[PDB]
């Protein structure tokens, strides 16, 4: 109903179509899985040793064979996030060393963001949907990879209260990606101008498509401080697992991302 709105919503239709192409399993297609509707299969269920033992042939130790798996899965969000990011209208034509350090500090934000899509208070998706693993199972796994999950599935629990869709978390990632405050910045307002933008286009997004929620664009802003506390303490746990676990090895990419957090 304005000339200024209608550019908005033009900016959250491009971004939701971006994020469609960009991210195969959507928050819309994992729900239809957790919930036991009829557009989509159920999971084989990981909640033991058997059952995953089983689920290896349906779909290194057990808790670090599981660990390598999250790993590489991450590896894969940051491509699919990284095409995505391309996207956001004026990333591209910003300083390249801002692109890498945009993306450098917003991939965790965002994969734990997108994960929470995945999981509900009982556990977890896996292998783009086929699989699903408990929540007990990972809490029970040998220290110190117990204790990687449990933080996850507690800010999923809440984030998830929110109730967003795939056309609101294409314009909150975008949000986290464009964040000027990111260490080792060299143009910061050229950033600060594009997230202004997209900081508009998600509170139009959240009136229209949640009229009687009342302040979830604060809402939603304030869980971007529950998001940096899992990055910091995800950073800990990988640091006491470098010392322990000589042998294993970190994906170049994944490295590259926590060396100076």
């Amino acid at each position: 109903l304005n000339p200024e709105s209608a550019d908005l919503r033009a900016l959250a239709k491009h971004l939701y179509d971006s994020y469609i192409k960009s991210f195969p399993l959507t928050k819309a297609k994992a729900r239809a899985i957790l919930t036991g509707k009829t557009t989509d299969k159920s999971p084989f269920v990981i909640y033991d040793m058997n059952s995953l033992m089983m689920g290896e042939d349906k779909i290194k130790e057990v808790a670090i064979r599981i660990f390598q798996g999250c790993q590489f899965r991450s590896v894969e969000a940051v491509q699919e996030i990284t095409e995505y990011a391309k996207s956001i209208p004026g990333f591209v034509n910003l300083d390249l060393n801002d692109q890498v350090t945009l993306l450098k500090y917003g991939v965790h934000e965002i994969i734990y963001t997108m994960l929470a899509s995945l999981m509900n208070k009982d556990g977890v998706l896996i292998s783009e949907g086929q699989g699903f693993m408990t929540r007990e199972f990972l809490k029970s796994l040998r220290k110190p990879f117990g204790d990687f999950m449990e933080p996850k599935f507690e800010f999923a629990v809440k984030f998830n209260a929110l109730e967003l869709d795939d056309s609101d978390l294409a314009i909150f990632i975008a949000v986290i990606i464009l964040s000027g405050d990111r260490p080792g910045l060299l143009n910061v307002k050229p950033i600060e101008d594009i997230q202004d933008n997209l900081l508009q286009a998600l509170e139009l997004q959240l009136k229209l498509n949640h009229p009687e929620s009342s302040q979830l664009f604060a809402k939603l802003l304030q869980k971007m401080t529950d998001l940096r506390q899992i990055v910091t303490e995800h950073v800990q746990l990988l640091q006491v697992i470098k010392k322990t676990e000589t042998d294993m090895s970190l994906h170049p990419l994944l490295q590259e991302i926590y060396k100076d957090l």
